């Protein structure tokens, strides 16, 4: 009952919240080093309960994920897979040579016949970052590898209205339409750009949150910290497990990471309990008030 667009496994599983592989996690490129560490740590979220991996090309970890998925008891198809053709940034070119050698190149690393959902990691490059491709050429790729079955839905991340407007357009149908924006989202930036999660949701886009716990983890001081501990005491939860709860009434799939068994186990046990409308609202209009962006904040700074 939380999410307004959703989808499931191709056993036929809920997509569950994402356990993140990035931030923390992620590596230098030309490394092919599994780290046991993040494998572990995939295999153990795996076993809590996690059914939904979010990794990326540029984390360097789909081979992590790809071993995890092999050493897990957990059936694949049961399992939702997320990767991103990663176009670069600042000083750092695409890794891949064509937005299409990039899925071919998640698949070889995952070791899996199809992805579940493969987003264009961000909307801010040029072509030299990409070595010729533009998003409208990246987002045809997507939908030829939709079409082939590699990939099992396709979608964006960081991306404002105008760059879900130039995918709708680059769309050669309906059935084509970007399905996920996956975008920073938390109490102190619940709008990474303008009006993108209700254009979102108006348009049957499933937006996925990163960085839903940037109050607790991220900002040297936490304006929310006495209503997430009021809201902790109440519900008998901890103020993470209120924060991903309130990201996901909002209609919002939260990824996430952690190190700690105890945090990831908790990170899960999230609908034995429900915030009202009302401390709802509390959360967002102390978020709007406090403003927080951890990330990109050239790229958003118009728009
Ligand atoms: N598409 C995009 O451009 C981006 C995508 N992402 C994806 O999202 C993933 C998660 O991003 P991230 O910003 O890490 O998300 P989170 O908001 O979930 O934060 C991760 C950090 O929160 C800490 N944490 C967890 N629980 C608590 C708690 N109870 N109290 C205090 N700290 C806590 C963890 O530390 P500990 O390990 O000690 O628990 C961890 O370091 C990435 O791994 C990547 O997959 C991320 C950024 C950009």
């Amino acid at each position: 009952n939380l999410l307004p667009k959703t989808f499931r496994t191709k056993s036929g599983k809920e997509i569950s919240i994402a356990l993140g592989t990035g931030t923390k996690w992620k590596q230098a490129q030309t490394i092919n080093d599994v780290s046991t560490e993040l494998v572990d740590n995939i295999l153990l979220g795996l076993k809590l309960g996690f059914r939904h991996i979010d990794t990326a090309e540029a984390y360097n970890t789909q081979k992590e994920v790809g071993e995890a998925l092999k050493r897990t008891d957990v059936p694949r198809e049961d399992i939702w897979v997320t990767t991103k053709y990663s176009p670069g940034w600042g000083s750092i070119k695409a890794y891949s040579k064509s937005p299409s050698d990039s899925i071919d190149k998640a698949l070889a690393q995952l070791g899996v016949d199809y992805v579940d959902l493969f987003l264009i990691h961000s909307p801010f490059f040029t072509t030299e970052q990409t070595h010729g491709y533009t998003l409208e050429q990246a987002w045809e790729a997507l939908v030829e590898a939709k079409k082939a079955g590699k990939v099992r839905e396709i979608g964006i991340s960081n991306a404002a209205i105008p760059h879900l407007e130039k995918l709708f357009a680059a769309s050669p149908s309906p059935e084509y339409y970007p399905v996920v924006n996956q975008i920073e989202f938390h109490p102190f930036l619940q709008n990474q750009s303008k009006n993108i999660v209700r254009f979102c949701q108006e348009h049957g886009i499933l937006v996925e949150a990163f960085s839903p716990l940037a109050p607790l983890a991220r900002v040297e001081t936490n304006a929310l910290a006495e209503t997430l501990k009021r809201l902790a005491e109440k519900y008998k939860k901890t103020e993470a497990q209120v924060l991903l709860r309130y990201t996901l009434q909002r209609g919002i799939l939260p990824v996430t990471t952690s190190s700690k068994e105890s945090r990831l186990k908790e990170s899960l046990n999230l609908f034995d309990f429900e915030l009202t409308d009302e401390e709802v609202n509390e959360i967002n209009k102390i978020g709007d008030a406090n403003p927080y962006r951890a990330f990109f904040h050239e790229q958003f700074k118009d728009l």
